[PDB]
């Protein structure tokens, strides 16, 4: 058993190594993929951030001095790593470190706490009071003159304060960049330098198609006009920053906040004083631009009285300190003199009072121009929300629009609010985040803090506009007890790294690595099912291999040459940076069972299929399709069940991809898959694990071998044996010959009994119908018999069955030779499946080698060895083993006569105690060879015993040939014959011949040696020219044992080929089930596909409104701190946030939305924690830095995606409550907020992080209530009479403005900063948690503060969001997508359509690949009319498809192609692209030469075309780019129009574009009325389709229409037909050559070398030919298949070369291979070949009768011509060569493969044929056909006609002399006869002796001597039984081929 794995294997390994071609690409294919693998992971880096704290932006409720700082410090989102400030339980500044803070802070602690300074600033106010009243003091000022001093000592202002702002002072400032730095620094002290901010890398989110593509289209720049009713100075500032480059998305971005305008729709007086309250904020602005302005009036005086006052005179009195008070001057002067200085002005130098003043005025001046045109009136009232979108795009237009309020509630006469007053925001799309969506799709592992596009609802205007409305609301519907401010503070985020790989290597790793094994499984199946169609499988079988070797063997091949190429791939990936953290033994194994997986899938595919090619082309393309399913489900697994998982796992590509799911997400959280953490599900609970995928793959193999075992065995091809679904007429025997085979006694339902002999060769003959198969069939192991016995040497069948086929030799009727292997190998491995040892088998095989005559080609390939040798080498190798019974069938079935010969020398050779047993169905082979032949007919064994018994025996007499040169008369013939013998009978008398018979009863021996001595003797004197004597040849023995309608031509002639050629093509088509399938089911079904994924795309409108809460995020965790529990409102806040109404509104008392329902609630639990972590937080004092263990980060080496970091983590879990709304919720009062979210987020992400797909945060925001913004101790009364009280000492009065500006200054003050804050936390990774959460805090405000006469869970506030209509630019950019769906959907449809010609041209090349085409062509098609008719039939039936799918498009109501103004332009689109691409792929028939190839590479170019022509110009049209863009897409537009695939592509494509734009158009309002056949549009694309077609069926007509030395010596005979052409020609003499001649191109040797014979009416010129002498060649171009070089071939005086139309009219061609339609019945054939030769149509029912009668086949007559065999199709041939009665009838191997009694048949009808006047022109090897039939025979050895004449003749000079043989009574008795023999006849060869029997080759003329002295000495002698016989033709020609070589 183990040797025929041995054997198996070695064969195997053999193959693979010779074939050296499939051996490269099968190691290269897989590592050029996965270098592409390689070269995108290289091209990918991964983005690490360290950890991430936020700052707090305020917002309008906390005042315009700090919600300014808020919008001005924090435009970048800084993103520091150490905690803000801001996140402190009680603290909310966050800009305690900028330098005026610290500044200020020293100033009040040198100077307000200061023990002495308020008292000396009291004193002197009071000084100055009293000194204006009337218009022991200065120790104090000298005591606050230190104080002062170090005050400036403190180092804030040393370097600080003054390095920084000084160098600004020294000229002018660069504008841009430092003035921010310092300004920042000055404003906001903000450590780490500034901060990094975050970006976003989620292009393909927000469906942001630009930012991949790089396309610089920002937004349409706006209007302009000049007159805004404004001062000119502004608007040349907007002249200047809507321009530059520089400053121009700001601008655009900044202009609605400064410049827009606010439109609030129901102008009910509610609404009025909703907006009065709600505009606080603006007020406050406007009242510092007023402040601003009137400092300009308020200045001059200030000038005045500094120069123009009594201070004039102090200053006078101050100079005269000197002469006055220099004491007090020196006690403390020059500096104050230096100020004095300053006062005086006057002076050329700076640093003066005159300076400072001027720098004041300055920048005063500026601040207020600028400041001037800002738009601080933002309210205008409208009255419905149609106006106010009407004006709202006017405005938009023009950029300033800031947003649209609209009340849903109020009418305009509505005066009192409601309880739940409820509003609309409407803006811009640009500035609000899309409302259909609610998270990003796919989990981004960042942040999502990058300012310019995550957040939007903060620069763009929607916080601050909501946080004004709902503080106007609350302030509108309640008291002002106390205001409270809303700080939002972006929740903190771990330490992370963004991996942009891992989704690339999800998808794409599962199906790179399909298509790396979809070669080598086409390989695989190809070489399996090759092996079974050419029936060595069955052969194996036979020997003694069992079934279950075969696969074993053919899996270890296959599996390893795959683990080869996993290992390098392996390597390949771990060391190519592919995966960084797996163990690679574990992933080597994973690859491995996927192989192993795929081989047995493999074996299961090779099941269904028995054509080679034909597997191999669609193998792959299965392997794809089974894998295909895993796209589908890996959108769904979500929610797909791990019953489900397991049960689709059934398909080993599906569960690869459920393996490599968690391969992916094992590597990109660091740990990577390991051994340890492999078979564990990484999400929670999933039960589906890699390990379990593995097995499951294993199941998965064992399933499919399993299934293929059990399909094989029960379903084998035609060639094996299915399994129920269930599973005196004889010669004496002399006693010297040993028996070797004596079966006995056999039955079966043949009753009969034979005994085959030791040595001699007995032939076997039966009409393989009675026996003589069943037969041979039992006597080899292939089948028991029933009541019988076989003995084969003594082991008998049914007793032993292993020596038996140890000892039995079989070569079947097809040779059995694998392909790659050499004969050495072949015989080897022949020799060691039987048996024998390794060194024994080779040395017999070089003994077998030597014996055979093949040790020349000891190396060579079994496909080089010519079918001669091929067969010589399987009848060898039935001999191997030894065996000493051996059992041919049929050997030398189709060889030349000189390989017959050979294999003939061959079996002589190895009959030497063999036993060999042949059944053949030629008659001379079974003569020449067998020693004694056996015939078995009816099932009994009728005679068997040596030929010349038979002969003998039943034999008819000996016939006469004679031979003349027309020119000898029969009468004189007859007379002496019958003179000399009385009883002969002229039997036959044919052209040029004449055969006799003679009896051999009474047989009268002196008369007949009279006769031939007077035929010899008077030889010439007659007529005659030879003579010879036949004894009855074998096949008579075996045999008895058992005039033309008139035709049409001229017009009806051709529209008789249009009918007949449309008729035959239509019963083809309609009876075929494969056409069918993929001309009618393909080609609906793609496009049906196609069509349901084009509508799982709704159609868009405009954005729909959303309410604005937070349960629409699901089910979630939300907090609180409780933090300042001192102040009763906060109490009474908390309270409200915790307990009465609940949260947000879900629970309010009136009502909600009737989605969320609200129940009851848990009384405050805590959650219960292991002693683990209680033990672990008492045994270490943790400090307040760190409250909790540290977790670790993403260090080197390990980096994680979020940081696996240590239980304990965030302190102990805090209590929580599943509150009345269903979401628990926390309780974070005494503990770190910050700490605690950023180590515990990473844990709650992973216990709901699976699939990675519309994941859920359990937390998306909270509430902190409680934080103090500390207040300057400063009132507005106070600030006011200082002032007033400082203008009335320096004489400033003021006016109008500066009365009307310094009159409201404490509400000014009061609303400047707020205090008693509360905290927001919001996480932004929910698009829509900002705004809601600020909405819940403002609610929550609102209820707090109710007058507690009114219950508070009746009021509440409702925010809705809603986008106003898209503009033109929105919607076209929405409409993209729609347009790139629909020209995938193009795609699809022009490939579905594009099958359907395929088949079109698979008929064409399967037609041309045979005869049928060049045989329709000869019987008389011209070759325009067939392309012309085919060209019709391929038109209709492509009209009927596209109808189909014309009708399939109408059912899916897709507007856009089926509207009444759009079906046209469809119906002709795809009729003429069918009318076009059909004479595309007409030429392509002639290329390829196999069907299932032709049609893979077609729709593979058809595919590939479409997709390059369509996608190319679609995506270059997208672009605006004019440079390498726009011209070149315009030029490769013009180009692409060549492909007919292109135009109809852009057909549809362009039907969608204008569907579209009339679709936007009617949106608007509009008309847009562009038919679909205007030129530009659509109507080129017809045009020059149309061209194409035409122009491709005229080339490919033209493609069908196109792609001396003097005579050497010769013979009597030849040279004499030379003179009888050349002179005097015939005019009878129907083909006459005429010095023919052809030479192949480029090898200067003729393939026939001027022929020239002319051929008679009634004369078969059978013409043979010595191998490759090119008898094909010259059939080739007498019937016109190849050109012709020289000479000219006339047919009845018609050439050859000028016109041949007449040449195929007159004309019958019978090819060798047979040439018929497969579908087609076999009366069908006759119909279509009658109707192309012209034969009327009422008689042809009479003319196809005939020729169905003529060659028997009546019963046969109507069936598929696909289920005949070979007989009956040969038979079909010649019928359809004699059609319409031709003068010259061509055959070429009239009958192969026919038995007796059919072949006689045929034979006949063709000697009738003859009899009636009309030549024939056969070619066969067998030779007993060419003398049983042809009258003219001609020998063409090398290119010339080596000898010609008739056949007796021919054997007459050519042959040898009479062979005499002889039986003598006992085998001592044979040595006398032969010396006589040696004495009276010299010349003696004897050619056999056997035991009783010798037999004399004679080489005498003169017979009649051989005749009297065999008669005169017949007693002598001791002779019985003898036979004269002559040397047969084959001889003749066995002797030229000999001598060639
Ligand atoms: C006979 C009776 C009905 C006939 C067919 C009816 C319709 C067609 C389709 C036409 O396009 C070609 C001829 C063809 C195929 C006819 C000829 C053969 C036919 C089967
Ligand atoms: C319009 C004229 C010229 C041509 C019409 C051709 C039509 C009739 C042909 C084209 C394809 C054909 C089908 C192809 C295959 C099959 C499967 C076979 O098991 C039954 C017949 C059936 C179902 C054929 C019915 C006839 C059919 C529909
Ligand atoms: C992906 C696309 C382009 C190709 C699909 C797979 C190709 C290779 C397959 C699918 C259908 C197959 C054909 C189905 C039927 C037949 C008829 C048969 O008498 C010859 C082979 C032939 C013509 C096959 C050739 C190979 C084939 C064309
Ligand atoms: C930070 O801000 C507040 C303001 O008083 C306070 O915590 C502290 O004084 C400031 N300075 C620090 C913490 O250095």
């Amino acid at each position: 058993f183990v040797r025929q794995i041995q054997l198996l294997l070695w064969k195997n390994w053999t193959l693979r190594k010779r074939q050296k071609i499939r051996f490269v690409v099968e190691l290269v294919w897989p590592l050029s993929l996965f270098l592409v693998l390689i070269w995108l992971r290289n091209a990918n880096p991964l983005y690490s951030h360290h950890e991430c704290h936020f700052p707090n932006k305020a917002m309008p409720s906390a005042g315009m001095l700090p919600w300014l700082q808020g919008i001005f410090c924090n435009v970048n989102n800084p993103c520091f790593q150490s905690p803000t400030p801001g996140e402190s339980p009680g603290i909310v500044s966050n800009y305690n470190n900028s330098i005026l803070a610290r500044v200020y802070r020293d100033f009040q602690e040198l100077l307000m706490n200061a023990p002495e300074s308020q008292h000396l600033g009291r004193i002197w106010t009071e000084l100055h009071i009293l000194s204006q009243f009337m218009d022991s003091w200065g120790g104090i000022l000298s005591d606050m003159s230190p104080r002062i001093q170090e005050f400036i000592h403190r180092p804030s202002m040393q370097d600080l304060l003054w390095v920084t702002r000084p160098l600004m002072q020294n000229g002018g400032p660069e504008t841009f960049t430092k003035l921010m730095g310092i300004l920042s620094d000055l404003l906001c002290g903000y450590p780490e330098g500034g901060g990094s901010r975050v970006l976003s890398f989620n292009w393909y989110e927000d469906n942001n198609y630009k930012a991949f593509l790089g396309i610089d289209s920002t937004r349409k720049d706006p209007i302009y006009s000049y007159d805004r009713r404004t001062t000119s100075f502004c608007n040349a500032l907007i002249q200047s920053l809507e321009s530059n480059p520089l400053t121009k998305i700001a601008w655009r971005a900044a202009k609605p906040l400064l410049m827009g305008k606010i439109l609030y729709t129901p102008d009910s007086p509610a609404a009025r004083r909703i907006l009065k309250n709600a505009n606080s904020t603006f007020e406050e602005l406007e009242h510092v631009r007023k402040l601003v302005k009137a400092w300009e009036e308020v200045g001059p005086q200030i000038w005045y009285f500094f120069d123009n006052s009594t201070q004039m005179n102090m200053i006078r009195d101050t100079l005269g300190n000197p002469t006055v008070k220099d004491f007090l001057n020196r006690q403390l002067i020059t500096a104050e003199a230096i100020l004095n200085f300053l006062y005086k002005g006057p002076r050329e130098s700076q640093f003066d009072w005159r300076d400072i003043f001027n720098i004041t005025d300055r920048t005063l001046r500026l601040v207020n121009q600028y400041l001037e045109c800002l738009v601080l009136d933002k309210f205008e009232s409208y009255n419905d929300e149609t106006q106010l979108t009407q004006r709202a795009l006017s405005l938009l237009e023009e950029n300033m629009f800031w947003a649209g309020v609209v009340f849903p509630d109020m009418y305009p006469w509505t005066s009192s609010l409601p309880p739940h007053v409820k509003y609309k925001i409407r803006m811009d799309i640009d500035v609000v985040e899309k409302t259909n969506k609610i998270k990003d799709r796919y989990w981004d592992s960042g942040p999502r803090a990058d300012p310019v596009e995550d957040f939007r609802y903060i620069w763009g205007g929607f916080a601050y506009l909501q946080d004004m409305v709902e503080q106007g609301i609350t302030r509108s519907q309640v008291q002002a007890e106390a205001p409270v401010g809303i700080y939002l503070q972006q929740m903190p985020y771990p330490c992370f790294v963004d991996d942009s790989f891992m989704i690339i290597l999800n998808r794409c790793f599962p199906i790179f690595m399909v298509l790396a094994w979809i070669y080598s499984v086409s390989m695989t199946v190809k070489s399996i099912v090759l092996e079974k169609e050419l029936r060595l499988k069955e052969t194996l079988k036979n020997q003694g291999v069992s079934n279950a070797v075969i696969w074993c063997t053919w899996f270890l091949d296959s599996f390893s040459i795959m683990s080869m190429s996993i290992f390098l791939l392996t390597i390949f990936i771990m060391h190519g940076r592919i995966l960084h953290y797996s163990d690679p033994f574990i992933l080597f194994l994973f690859l491995l069972a996927f192989s192993t997986a795929t081989i047995m899938l493999c074996f299961l595919l090779s099941t269904f299929f028995s054509k080679a090619s034909l597997a191999a082309a669609c193998s792959g393309v299965i392997y794809f399709t089974l894998y295909l399913p895993h796209i589908l489900c890996f959108a769904w697994q979500d929610r797909m069940t791990a019953e489900l998982k397991k049960a689709v796992s059934l398909l080993s590509p599906v569960a690869f991809g459920f393996g490599t799911e968690y391969l992916v997400r094992f590597e990109e959280q660091g740990l990577g898959l390991q051994w340890s953490n492999i078979g564990n599900s990484p999400t929670e609970g999933d039960e589906f694990s890699f390990l379990l995928s593995m097995q499951m793959m294993l199941l998965d193999a064992a399933v499919y071998g399993l299934l293929a075992w059990y399909l094989d065995q029960v379903f084998p091809g035609d060639y094996g044996t299915p399994l129920p679904w269930y599973f005196s007429f004889f010669e004496r025997e002399h006693p010297g010959w040993v028996p070797g085979v004596c079966v006995k006694n056999l039955v079966k339902i043949d009753r009969l009994n034979i005994t085959f002999y030791e040595n001699q060769i007995t032939a076997f003959l039966g009409h393989n119908g009675a026996g003589k198969t069943t037969t041979l069939s039992i006597l080899t192991g292939l089948l028991p018999p029933t009541s019988g016995t076989v003995l084969v040497g003594g082991r008998d069948i049914e007793t032993s069955l292993d020596a038996v086929r140890q000892s039995l030799g079989m070569c079947p009727q097809h040779n059995i030779l694998f392909h790659h292997l050499t004969v050495a190998e072949h015989m080897l491995f022949y020799a060691q499946l039987k048996g024998k040892s390794q060194e024994e088998a080779q040395l017999e095989m070089e003994a077998m080698l030597e014996d055979t005559g093949l040790h020349h080609k000891r190396n060579e390939e079994a496909q080089d060895l010519s079918g001669g040798m091929q067969r010589k080498l399987s009848v060898a190798i039935a001999f191997v083993g030894d065996a000493k019974v051996v059992i041919l069938d049929e050997p030398t079935s189709g060889v030349d006569p000189y390989s017959r010969r050979s294999i003939w020398d061959l079996l002589l050779k190895y009959r030497s105690g063999r036993t060999i047993i042949m059944s053949t169905h030629h008659m001379d082979e079974a003569d020449l060879l067998g020693d004694r032949i056996a015939i078995i007919a009816q099932g009994r064994l009728y005679c068997s015993g040596t030929p010349l018994f038979l002969k003998n025996c039943f034999g008819t007499g000996l016939y006469l040939t004679l031979v003349r040169k027309l020119d000898g008369d029969v009468n004189e013939l007859m007379d002496v014959v019958l003179h000399h013998v009385p009883e002969a009978k002229l039997v036959e008398c044919i052209g040029q011949e004449l055969i006799f018979l003679l009896p051999n009863k009474n047989f009268k021996h002196r008369a007949y040696a009279s006769l031939f001595r007077e035929l010899e003797e008077t030889l010439a004197d007659l007529g005659l020219s030879s003579f010879g004597i036949s004894d009855t040849p074998l096949e008579e023995i075996f045999l008895k044992v058992t005039p033309g309608p008139q035709l049409n031509t001229g017009t009806q002639l051709v529209l008789q080929h249009v009918q007949a050629l449309l008729v035959k093509r239509f019963q083809h088509t309609i009876r075929s089930h494969k056409d069918f399938l993929a001309q009618i089911v393909l080609p609906a079904t793609f496009v049906f596909l196609a069509l349901m994924l084009s509508i799982v795309i709704p159609p868009f409108g405009e954005y729909p409104a959303l309410t604005l809460h937070p349960w629409i995020y699901g089910q979630q965790y939300t907090f609180f701190s409780m933090d300042e529990p001192g102040s009763e409102q906060f109490t009474v806040l908390a309270d409200v946030l915790l307990n009465k109404p609940g949260f947000g509104n879900r629970c309010l008392k009136e009502g909600w939305l009737p989605e969320y329902p609200c129940g009851n609630s848990t009384p405050w639990k805590t959650p219960s924690v292991s002693p683990n972590i209680t033990q672990l937080f008492q045994k270490q004092k943790w400090t307040q830095v760190n409250p909790s263990p540290s977790c670790r980060c993403s260090t080197r080496e390990k980096l994680t995606m979020l940081p696996e970091c240590p239980e304990g983590a965030g302190g102990l879990p805090p209590p929580q409550r599943t509150q009345r709304s269903t979401e628990i919720l926390q309780d974070l009062t005494d503990r770190n907020i910050s700490d605690f979210l950023v180590k515990t987020y990473p844990a709650l992400i992973r216990s709901s992080l699976k699939s990675k797909f519309w994941v859920n945060e359990q937390r998306y925001g909270g509430i902190s209530i409680g934080g103090k913004l500390p207040v300057v101790p400063i009132t507005g009364e106070a600030l006011v009479g200082f002032l007033s009280d400082l203008g009335r000492i320096m004489n400033v009065s003021g006016g109008p403005i500066t009365r009307e500006a310094s009159k409201e200054i404490p509400d000014f003050l009061k609303h400047l900063e707020t205090e008693d804050n509360i905290k927001v936390w919001f996480n932004n990774k929910g698009w829509h948690a900002l705004v809601s959460f600020l909405n819940v805090a403002h609610n929550a405000i609102l209820r707090a503060s109710l007058p507690k006469d009114r219950s508070p869970e009746e009021y509440g506030i409702t925010v809705i969001s809603q986008p106003l209509n898209l503009t033109k630019e929105q919607l076209s950019e929405i409409t993209v997508l729609t347009t790139s769906v629909d020209a995938v959907v193009a795609i699809c449809v022009i490939f579905s359509m594009s099958f359907v010609p395929a088949s079109f041209v698979l008929y064409l090349i399967q037609e041309r690949v045979n005869k049928s085409k060049h045989l329709q062509f000869i019987s008389g098609v011209s070759p325009t009319t067939y392309w012309v008719t085919n060209f019709l039939w391929d038109i209709m039936n492509y009209s009927v498809s596209a109808g189909l799918v014309v009708g399939i498009f109408i059912g899916f109501q897709k507007k856009a192609y089926t509207s009444p103004e759009n079906l046209p332009a469809l119906v002709a689109l795809l009729l003429l692209y069918g009318w076009a691409v059909i004479p595309m792929m007409y030429p392509a028939s002639f290329l390829f030469d196999v069907p299932s190839t032709a049609y893979v590479a077609l729709s593979c170019a058809n595919l590939f075309i479409g997709i390059n022509s369509s996608a190319i110009t679609f995506i270059l049209e997208l672009f605006e780019n004019n440079r390498t863009l726009l011209r070149f897409n315009a030029v490769l537009r013009k180009l692409l129009i060549v492909f007919p695939h292109f135009c109809l592509g852009r057909g549809l494509i362009d039907l969608a574009l204008s569907q579209a734009v009339t679709d936007v158009y009617a949106r608007f309002g509009e008309e847009h009325s562009a038919n679909p056949f205007h030129w530009d549009l659509i109507g080129k694309n017809l045009f020059a389709m149309v061209v194409e077609g035409v122009v491709y069926f005229l080339l490919t007509l033209l493609v069908q229409r196109h792609f001396k030395e003097p005579i050497v010596d010769e013979d009597d005979d030849v040279a004499e037909e030379r003179q009888r052409i050349i002179t005097g020609g015939n005019k009878t003499d129907i083909l006459r050559l005429h010095e023919l001649t052809k030479i192949y191109p480029g090898t200067s040797s003729p393939a026939v070398d001027r022929l020239c014979v002319g051929v008679r009416p009634g004369e078969c010129f059978g013409l043979l030919g010595v191998n490759g002498a090119g008898k094909t060649t010259t059939f080739k171009m007498l019937t016109g298949d190849t050109t012709v070089t020289s000479g000219d071939a006339t047919v009845a005086g018609k050439s050859i070369l000028t016109n041949i139309s007449e040449v195929h009219q007159n004309m019958g061609y019978c090819p060798q291979f047979d040439a018929i339609d497969e579908l087609l019945t076999g009366r069908e054939h006759l119909y279509l070949y009658a109707r192309l030769r012209g034969v009327p149509a009422e008689e042809i029912e009479k003319v196809a009768n005939w020729s169905i009668k003529s060659l028997g086949l009546t019963v046969y007559a109507d069936c598929l011509a696909g289920t005949y065999s070979g007989g009956n199709k040969r038979k079909l041939s010649t019928a359809i060569a004699l059609i319409g009665c031709p003068p010259l009838v061509l055959l070429d191997e009239p009958t192969t493969g026919m038995d007796p009694q059919a072949r006689r048949m045929l034979w006949n009808v063709i000697v009738s044929i003859i009899r009636e006047g009309r030549a024939v022109v056969l070619t066969s090897h067998s030779m007993e056909e060419c003398e049983a039939l042809c009258t003219r025979l001609a020998i063409m050895v090398k290119g010339a006609f080596r000898c010609m004449g008739t056949i007796q003749h021919l054997k007459s000079k050519f042959g040898d002399g009479y062979i005499v043989t002889m039986k003598i009574k006992l085998l001592p008795d044979l040595n006398p006869v032969e010396q006589f023999f040696q004495g009276n006849f010299p010349g003696s060869v004897q050619r056999e002796r056997h035991y009783n029997m010798l037999q004399f080759q004679v080489s005498s003329s003169s017979l009649a001597r051989i005749f009297q002295l065999l008669l005169s000495h017949k007693d002598s002698l001791l002779i019985e039984e003898y036979s004269v016989t002559q040397t047969t033709l084959d001889q003749v020609f066995v002797n030229f081929a000999k001598q060639q070589t």
